[PDB]
């Protein structure tokens, strides 16, 4: 005689752009997943340290500081989950991921609903395998 909803899929939405953050969280909301909003590369792992998250999506378009090191800090914390680094023109975003060695994948700033859907679906199955057994 009750409900035991928990959302199940707690996703981390980080963006360095307010307009992109809005739309990224909006898309996640219509997906039906918990949207944890953040604003920085370091904020991603900070939020991860405060609360548990399944999928990390940190979008950085500013190649002035991060889009790089934050993934170092994540590997320093000890990533047991996929860090998807959404990036836009950070010179060599993939190279930053390799250097700091704490990501998982790299995407582009314009993450649309459809793009988000296939990525979330694919990664939902992946984390199901990474967490179970």
């Amino acid at each position: 005689k009750a409900v035991s909803d928990n959302d199940d899929m707690m996703i981390l939405v980080v963006d360095d752009h307010p307009i992109n953050r809005r739309l990224l969280a909006d898309q996640l909301g219509s997906l039906g997943y918990q949207c944890k909003t953040a604003n920085d590369g370091v904020d991603a792992l900070n939020v991860l340290s405060k609360n548990h998250i399944d999928i990390v999506l940190s979008d950085v378009n500013m190649p002035n500081m991060d889009g790089y090191r934050l993934t170092q800090r994540i590997r320093q914390l000890g990533l047991t989950l996929p860090v998807i680094g959404v990036t836009a023109n950070a010179l060599a975003e993939e190279k930053q991921r390799c250097l700091e060695s704490g990501m998982d994948s790299c995407l582009s700033k314009p993450v649309t609903l459809d793009v988000i859907k296939q990525t979330l679906t694919l990664y939902a199955e992946r984390v199901r395998k990474s967490r179970d057994s």
